[PDB]
């Protein structure tokens, strides 16, 4: 409350580190539904059923840009595009499966890096 805080986390090296953990990201085999934006005039539905679309480069954007106020921020942009994913592909997919190692991949160098 007023005057009363805890003890301040260092939070200085955030920034590179969510760069460093979207670079591995970025270069992961299974990556390539995720690196760039859903073409909206191409992918019939997914206009209207994500209601917030996200990738990989708009992440990098992002963070490149100060748009990310802190490492939380960051976490849901990229949980977003797995939830994303497992809204409009079949686990049983080529792409639903990626969606599933990648998030499983993220969850595991977010743990490490910052738990």
């Amino acid at each position: 409350s007023m005057s009363v805080k805890k003890p301040k986390r260092d939070d200085s090296k955030d920034l590179a580190l969510c760069s460093m953990i979207l670079t591995e990201m970025e270069t992961h085999e299974d990556a390539w539904p995720f690196l760039l934006p859903v073409n909206l005039k191409l992918v019939p539905g997914y206009k209207k059923v994500i209601k917030k679309p996200m990738d990989f480069s708009t992440i990098r954007e992002k963070l490149s840009s100060g748009q990310y106020p802190n490492l939380e921020t960051f976490a849901l942009d990229v949980r977003l595009v797995f939830d994303n994913c497992e809204t409009f592909n079949e686990d049983d997919s080529d792409i639903g499966r990626a969606g599933h190692n990648m998030r499983k991949y993220f969850e595991k160098k977010w743990t490490d890096t910052f738990k």
